[PDB]
């Protein structure tokens, strides 16, 4: 159990407890400071800390020590006795508070006996030294008036008070003759400058603090985790492990980058969660390294050390003893001492990953901000942590009792405001950007809002290096993680080895460097006239001695006028919020505004399901014009054709080294070592594949999430300006009326407000999500692919190697060497799968993952799309695509190959994207419209196959062939083995739904079955677990190749591959975002025009068509004529039948050219009487269910309707719609459909039955039915000539 003391800063010194200390930095000069033993080997010194600094360092100037810290100055703190007594006190609480759980206490007592070793690097390994400045402290044991009496002691932590900046809280050791004992082993005097009450402030901006824009955000820390944060330091520093090795340093070449300190891995494995993952496990390696050496030296020096000169009382065993157990060193019955890999390795991550800030608030339920690397706010001071009523050794400032425990509402800035104090401004220094224009204006920017951006020298190059493979290499691998439950129960982890006296002989050796600090300017200027990021967050504010504002869409004119702020929002949201109302409007307005507000942010959730992209903030670029000019032209397509990339400020330059060649030890005649080898470095091959994945996550995390980061706190910033600039004119508005009117205005300002910060909360989500998205998408496709390319080339190089090993040995291989030879071939077979959660466990990143994998859309791996004239992938990973002469394509995304040798497109795909499942995997879909056969050629047709799509590498691969009515999909495994599934439409049908008919074609792979979806569903299946291995990554080409006709071609669109099998609801859905558009189809699929020839044809009476009867003004409705030639293959029935018709569109006399026909269009439908244009009517004054439409002459009678509206009442893909006669527009007085109806004709010599062109109200309840009845005889399609359909 470990013990805290007690006492007052007025108690007496007593030379023990209680004493005059010389502190290490004084060089054994100076003046003594008054230090209070608080537990063993750790004193408090409740004095400020000057150590380095000039006393008018102490005030705020213009200058600031640290560039990433809003520094708060108070040269007062502890100026007296009471403020110093206070101190002690304070930190008496928070030690309790530390070890009233098993974890603190732990720490506690770790670092009480992690005392250090008695000497250095120079001192000799015989020998104990206790006469340097990191072991021995001096103690004046004389009476005020001289120093003439001075006894040394032991320590392992002395805290003092705050230097100049109160909250830069730091642990400092000791340096000797420009070397670390705290960073070699040996560990030494740990020093910390602290200050409890002005405790940092974050806020989390993926989640809500309060979720209150108008209110604080954030929470303050609870200054018992900031402690133990400073104490993981000192347990590094005392057992010698603080080492350092290759730092995470900002590249600083561009102005929009943050700069700021070098940062050593030990700092973020301190803090734990994500951060450690920055540090590539290469690196992890190295720091592994190093301490191991470093404890070799240790564990050596107690085999050798036989005296102690310094203090001829020491008693060399019990300090053998101590120092055994302070590392886990083994000893045998004999006494030589040596290092045990279990305990070292388990000691190494109980230092580094059990006692990490992460892991300890987790344990205390304290709340703390998300990373190390997290923008620093402004500091808040703690009214009184001595009030339990604030703050409580058991829960800090989450106390139950007071219902501050739930979700860390004690540190809750919004909500508990009686804990803290908010600080002078002018008092604190905050280091700025200044950036100004050549000409000039300027803007302050803090070093925290840019983006900071590891430069490439941050990571290890170590992977490019050699390996030797023999029978005893192993592989490396350091899990950044332990397990802090057994960490916590661990029976043995805490010393049960008496701790020895601390009174030693006097130092006499003052030797240390001091360190010597010295602020620098705190504003910074730089030049550029870009307008990025900064400047259009910039143009959305205005100063505060101005209250009447009027917003613009015109970046420029905000930034020029003062009275001029910028909103990215719509045209119609900016013209309202400038409006200006009538006292009794006014309310109107204000709901109206505040309505239009949330819209607005609202449309963060758009969705863009037709490109494949279900989530885009369409308004981001405007907002921020971040990244390449973003804020230009139309954000979303930018989007769809580049990706996030467009939003990165800047592209790094990643480091993918050339995995390091292996070499192998070979072993004459020992079949097993030379076995043992290989197989080693197999293994050792996935190390380095699991090595070079950590390095991606390393650079992605903290080049490319950082930027992103930036990105999602830009858009809030955003939102917040866009609220309180409304906020601000509302309020100018409304202050503009009298006492009198105001009294009669109904306006809540808490109802506005929440409504606003409601809307913003709402778009913030969607906008993270579409981030977090964006982040791991340039994870997978720009980052990972290219570390996939070196890696399979090491592989390549590894294979032979590995081949010709085996070969050499052959001989002392004898009758085996052959086992293995597959087993080589078989291992660099199938590679390794990114798994992120590998390299870090940090919650936030793996849902990110998770989420990303779990969307169908990311297992695109081809997406062929047209874009100014061209066919191009906008798969996102960059297939090249070249698209020949003979090619004809069209921004309907339709493009049409021929029997040209040059109408051809072949695309080389990415060699890097994981395809070989290893049991093949994927899926294929696009739309076809085939050409009828030649009613002449019938016999070639349905003889001759020709392939449309190939894709072969080795004579394996997949291929998508015809034969005449037949469509088939085909496989070659890498023995030739092959496989086929097919659909065949029937061409003896009257009427056919497929053919020269647009379709939606699916076909999907897996292991065991080929299967080939048409529309949605499945319609072929065959078992393909036979077929081996299928090469399906090389090139593809599209081209016509078969002893085909001449005149034959074939149209195709929205051609993509999916690295997946797709189910039948995927397949299901994509064939309904596909078919979507706001035109209506003609017959073959097409969009539906204006002034464009059309037969008519009846989806109920399909054998049907009409035609003007001879003497009567109506359409009769005759059957169609049917295939004349004979042949047992064929059966259709004529399509260019019966009357000519053409749609005719109603306003707009802008002449009559063409056009699209779009639903809910009024028109007029008319057809071709020989030289005329006639039109189709309805009497007006019909009493019946059902009339027969007049067919006459263009004229316009007042007893007759000639105004059309064209309908689609099925919400399934279909290319019949529906003609309604209403009244007159505005009315929704529905006269009927036009329709077929059957009647019955009796005359003087026939009778019979005759079918007649009519219009209908029956038909107006049918159509409501579910599901809606394809077959109702008020369902149509238009049929225009087309070259794929003769007769
Ligand atoms: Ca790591
Ligand atoms: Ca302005
Ligand atoms: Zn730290």
């Amino acid at each position: 159990p470990v013990t805290i003391n007690n006492f007052n800063y007025n108690d007496p010194i007593d030379n023990n407890n209680i004493i005059m200390m010389e502190p290490p930095f004084a060089r054994g000069t100076g003046r003594y400071y008054k230090a209070f033993k608080i537990t063993d080997r750790i004193w408090i010194i409740p004095e400020r800390y000057t150590f380095g600094y000039k006393p008018e360092d102490f005030n705020k100037s213009s200058g600031i020590f640290n560039r990433d810290v809003c520094e708060y100055y108070d040269p007062d703190y502890l100026n007296t006795n009471d403020k110093k007594n206070i101190f002690l006190q304070t930190m008496i609480k928070l030690f309790n508070r530390i070890k009233s759980k098993p974890l603190g206490e732990k720490l506690l007592e770790m670092i009480i006996n992690g005392i250090p070793y008695l000497g250095d690097r120079r001192v000799p390994l015989e020998e104990f030294n206790t006469n340097i400045a990191s072991v021995t402290v001096n103690k004046l044991i004389s009476n005020p008036g001289e120093v003439e009496r001075k006894k040394g002691i032991f320590a392992n932590l002395i805290i003092f008070g705050p230097g100049p900046v109160l909250n830069e809280n730091e642990t400092i050791d000791i340096g000797i003759q420009n070397h670390f004992a705290s960073r070699e082993g040996f560990g030494g005097i740990m020093q910390m400058k602290f200050c409890p009450e002005y405790v940092s402030v974050f806020n989390n901006v993926q989640e809500n603090k309060g979720a209150s824009i108008f209110n604080r955000r954030g929470y303050f820390s609870d200054p018992a985790l900031i402690l133990m944060h400073e104490l993981i330091h000192v347990l590094h520093g005392l057992y010698g492990i603080k080492v350092d090795d290759l730092p995470i340093v900002p590249n600083e070449k561009k102005f929009f980058m943050q700069s700021t300190d070098a940062i050593q891995a030990e700092e973020l494995y301190t803090f734990g969660g994500q951060d450690p993952s920055i540090i590539t496990p290469s690196t992890d390696k190295s720091i592994y390294d190093k301490v191991l050496q470093n404890f070799r030296g240790i564990v050596d020096r107690l085999n050798k050390v036989l005296v102690c000169i310094s203090d001829p009382n020491i008693n060399i065993n019990i300090y053998k003893n101590k120092f055994k157990d302070k590392y886990k060193f083994v000893e045998d019955s004999e006494g030589k001492y040596s290092i045990d890999v279990e305990s070292f390795d388990k000691l190494y991550k109980s230092l580094m990953f059990g006692f990490t800030e992460t892991n300890i608030a987790e344990n205390y339920k304290i709340k703390t901000r998300a990373s190390y690397f997290s923008d620093s706010l402004p500091p808040v001071k703690i009214k009184n942590l001595l009030d339990n009523e604030i703050y409580t050794i058991e829960e800090g400032f989450n106390i139950s009792d007071k219902d501050m425990e739930k979700e860390y509402r004690g540190q809750n800035k919004a909500i508990n405001k009686q804990a803290y104090e908010e600080i002078s401004k002018e008092h604190l220094a905050v280091y700025k950007i200044q950036m100004c224009k050549s000409v000039g204006i300027c803007i302050d920017v803090d070093n925290e809002d840019l983006f900071f951006i590891a430069d490439k020298n941050s990571f290890s190059d170590d992977l490019s290096k050699n390996e030797r493979i023999e029978y005893n290499t192993q592989s490396n691998y350091i899990e950044n993680d332990f397990p802090i439950n057994e960490l916590i129960l661990d029976t043995d982890l805490i010393s049960k080895i008496e701790l020895p006296s601390e009174n030693t002989e006097s130092l006499t050796d003052f030797n240390v460097d001091v360190p010597v600090y010295e602020k620098q300017p705190a504003i910074k200027k730089i030049f550029t006239d870009e307008n990025t990021i900064f400047q259009y967050l910039y143009s959305q504010t205005f100063p505060l001695d101005i209250r009447d504002i009027s917003l613009t869409s015109s970046f420029d004119d905000a930034l020029l006028f003062s009275n001029k702020v910028y909103s990215f929002f719509s045209m119609d949201y900016i013209k309202t919020a400038n409006k200006v109302v009538e006292a009794g409007l006014f309310a109107g307005w204000v709901k109206q505004i505040v309505n239009d507000f949330v819209i607005e942010a609202n449309k963060s959730n758009t969705m863009d399901k037709i490109a494949d992209i279900s989530l885009i903030v369409p308004y981001i670029g405007l907002a921020l014009n971040v990244g390449n000019e973003t804020a230009k032209g139309n954000f979303e397509n930018a989007f769809e054709i580049a990706g996030a990339s467009i939003l990165l400020e800047f592209i790094p330059e990643l480091l993918i080294p050339v995995v390091g060649a292996f070499l192998l030890e070979s072993y004459i005649d020992n079949k097993n070592k030379i076995i043992k080898t290989i197989d080693n470095a197999l293994t050792k091959r996935n190390e380095k594949w699991s090595d070079m994945y950590g390095l991606i996550v390393a650079q992605w995390l903290s080049t490319v999430n950082t930027q992103f980061y930036t990105i999602k706190e830009g858009m809030y910033k955003a939102l917040n300006y866009q609220a309180q600039a409304l906020e601000e004119i509302i309020k100018y508005r409304y202050n503009i009326y009298s006492e009198k009117e105001k009294s009669n205005i109904n306006i809540d300002f808490n109802d506005i407000n929440s409504k606003l910060n409601e809307g913003i909360n709402q778009a913030i989500d969607n906008i993270n999500n579409f981030i977090n998205g964006c982040s791991v998408s340039y994870l997978m496709k720009k980052m990972i692919p290219l570390a996939v390319e070196k890696l399979l080339d090491f592989d390549n190089t590894l294979k032979k190697n590995l081949l010709n090993y085996i070969d050499e040995n052959k001989l002392y291989l004898i009758g085996s060497a052959e086992y293995e030879k597959s087993k080589v071939n078989k291992y660099l077979k199938t590679i390794m799968p990114f798994d992120l959660s590998i390299y870090t466990n940090d919650t936030i990143l793996i849902e990110m993952f998770n989420k990303y994998n779990s969307e169908i859309l990311n297992n695109i791996i081809l997406n062929l799309r047209y874009k100014d004239n061209n066919l191009i992938d906008l798969s996102g990973y960059g297939a090249k695509v070249e698209v020949y002469d003979g090619v004809e394509l069209n921004d309907k995304n339709q493009f049409k190959l021929t029997s040209s040798a040059n109408s051809k497109i072949r695309v080389t795909q990415n060699q890097n994207i994981i395809f070989n499942s290893v049991f093949l995997d994927f899926s294929v879909s696009f739309w076809i419209r085939i050409p009828k056969y030649k009613n002449d050629g019938i016999q070639n047709y349905i003889h001759n196959e020709y392939t449309i799509i190939n894709c072969m590498k080795n004579n394996s691969g997949w291929k998508i062939s015809i034969r005449g009515n037949r469509i088939i999909w085909t496989l070659i495994d890498i023995n030739g083995k092959t496989k086929s599934v097919f659909f065949e439409y029937n061409i003896r049908e009257d009427i056919s739904e497929y053919i020269n008919r647009w379709f939606f074609v699916t076909i999907t792979n897996n292991l065991n079955n080929a299967k080939i979806y048409i529309n949605g569903k499945l319609e072929s299946n065959t078992d393909i677990k036979d077929i081996r291995e299928v090469i399906a990554n090389g090139e593809i080409i599209f081209k016509l190749d078969g002893d085909i006709d001449r005149t034959q071609f074939i149209w195709m669109k929205y051609f993509s591959i999916f690295n997946t099998e797709l189910s039948q609801s995927n397949i299901e859905e994509r064939y309904k975002i596909q078919s979507y558009s706001e035109y209506l189809k003609d017959f073959w699929g097409n969009p539906l025009m204006y002034n464009k020839e059309y037969y008519m044809f009846n989806a109920g009476n399909k054998n049907s068509y009409i035609k003007l009867k001879k003497d009567s003004p109506v359409g009769e409705i005759l059957t169609r004529s049917k295939y004349n030639q004979n042949s047992k293959y064929i059966n259709y029935r004529d399509l260019y039948i019966g009357e000519k018709f053409i749609i005719r569109r109603k306003s707009n006399s802008q002449s009559i050219n063409d056009d699209i026909v779009r639903k809910e269009d009024y028109i007029y439908l008319d057809f071709f009487n020989l030289n005329q244009e006639w039109r189709v009517y309805t009497y007006k004054y019909f009493k019946k269910e059902e009339e027969k439409l007049f067919l006459a002459p263009i004229s316009d009678s007042d007893e007759f309707y000639n105004t059309i509206q064209i309908k689609e009442y099925d919400e399934q893909p279909t290319y019949s719609c529906q003609l309604l006669f209403k009244k007159d527009e505005e009315s929704t007085d529905e006269i009927g459909l036009i329709g077929i109806h059957r009647f019955y004709e009796s005359g003087i010599v026939f009778e019979e039955y005759k079918d007649y062109f009519c219009i209908s109200k029956w038909y107006l309840k049918e159509v409501k039915r579910k599901p809606y009845n394809l077959k109702l005889g008020c369902n149509w399609q238009f049929i225009p000539k087309d070259e794929g359909w003769t007769e």
